[PDB]
DNA sequence: CATCTG
DNA sequence: CAGATG
């Protein structure tokens, strides 16, 4: 956690570079496994060949792991570091709807920069675009206060349209936290459920709702229950506007939404803990149920949730206010 | 995983 | 349709 960090740290940013520049999955993969094996790693790494010693790790590795050790550095990390072709990439990648695969083929072509990216808007499809328009509002957090106007909104119009829409804003906004990075919303309706053949009206007819009255100010992908989206707080009285916010909301069926409830709320290390001793109790949980554990190795068969309660409640658990859902 | 592109 | 992004 701090005592072999530099390690797993570089490891990360060589496991990092290789498959975002190169092409190097096998690679890239490899200072992953490597980088989370000296994590776990009890003891101060005090050179290779002690590295060496364990699994994932082998003679490359522990060849960086000694020149690092060895000097304050790394040569190809340093190398890498200042690489302008590099450096390109890892911030191309930064604009929505470019990911590593698009940052190459701009940069071969040139584009390296917002402005090279402004120039050639043409290179770019929909979202690539949306998101270079709202490249700084897009990196800036979002602070509560305006998350609790946000979801003041969304909720009001979701009743609007269906007194029967269940809405909810998941994430950190949900475990407390004061600022989020984007707005995420599940929903609902029990007209709406596993067997229940679709009902896509569903998810579109609040979208529309959301742009009628402007809170959605473009579109990034809609289907037919997952949307990705832009909003934006009603600039008041004008002097202050807000910034544009990333946003999504997907449809769910009823009869699954407690688990997508809870497991979108997190943390990760919430759920992972929650879903170990669900285990424990004789169960299993996912992003969509919770399921009965036989003995014969597994088996299923959807237990019953009508809340975040039901849930814990199997598991015999302490009901968890979202607050306290941390680790 | 679900959506888009081409 | 594979293949990219989130
Ligand atoms: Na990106
Ligand atoms: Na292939």
């Amino acid at each position: 956690e701090t005592l072999n960090g530099g390690i797993t740290d570089m490891l990360t940013e060589l496991a990092n570079f290789e498959k975002n520049v190169s092409q190097a999955i096998h690679k890239y993969n490899a200072y992953r496994k490597a980088a989370s094996v000296i994590a776990k790693y009890p003891h101060k790494i005090k050179s290779g060949a002690e590295a060496k010693k364990l699994p994932g790790v082998g003679t490359k590795i522990a060849e960086k792991i000694d020149e690092f050790l060895a000097t304050g550095k790394l040569r190809k990390l340093e190398k890498i570091r200042q690489d302008d072709t590099s450096s390109s990439i890892n911030f191309l990648t930064r604009v929505s709807g470019i990911g590593p695969s698009a940052a190459r083929k701009f940069v071969d072509e040139g584009i390296k920069t917002l402005e090279d990216l402004r120039k050639n808007e043409d290179k770019l499809n929909h979202h690539q675009r949306i998101g270079l328009k709202y490249f700084g509002d897009f990196e800036k957090r979002i602070p509560r206060e305006e998350m609790l106007q946000m979801q003041d909104i969304v909720l009001n119009e979701v009743k609007k349209v269906d007194s029967e829409y269940i809405a909810t804003v998941c994430g950190s906004f949900r475990r407390g936290a004061e600022s989020s990075g984007d707005m995420d919303v599940l929903l609902t309706h029990p007209s709406f459920t596993s067997e229940s053949t679709k009902q896509p009206k569903l998810l579109h007819q609040v979208v529309e709702q959301l742009q009628k009255v402007h809170f959605i100010t473009d579109t990034l992908s809609k289907g037919e229950t997952k949307f990705m989206g832009v909003c934006q707080l009603p600039s008041k009285n004008d002097e202050k506007e807000y910034p544009h916010r990333r946003i999504d909301i997907r449809l769910i069926p009823k009869d699954q939404y407690y688990c997508g409830v809870l497991y979108f709320t997190g943390s990760d290390i919430f759920n992972k803990n929650m879903r170990a001793h669900a285990l424990e109790k004789g169960f299993t949980i996912n992003e969509y149920t919770i399921r009965p554990l036989g003995v014969t190795g597994v088996a299923g068969e959807p237990l019953p949730v009508d809340s975040e309660k039901d849930i814990f409640d199997y598991i015999q658990w302490k009901y968890r206010e979202p607050k306290d859902r941390s680790e």
